[PDB]
């Protein structure tokens, strides 16, 4: 039998099929509303370190008057 398919990756977890969008670079898992990020090249397909669409990354680099120069 012949295989043809563009089935590549799946979600390891509900072994459903990532969905590959383009805002994020993300895999979303469509079932989890997970979305492993694609770090230029680099899929994250680790759960803790990848986003969600119930929970996102809050990044905020030091809100604060530093001192700088010297």
């Amino acid at each position: 039998m012949e295989s043809r398919l563009l089935d590549i990756l799946v979600c390891p977890v509900c072994k459903g099929r990532l969905e590959f969008q383009r805002a994020q670079a993300e895999l979303v898992c469509n079932a989890d509303r997970l979305a492993f990020p694609v770090r230029d090249g680099v899929p994250i397909m680790l759960e803790a370190e990848a986003r969600s669409l119930d929970a996102e990354a809050p990044a905020q680099p030091s809100l604060e008057h530093h001192h700088h120069h010297h």
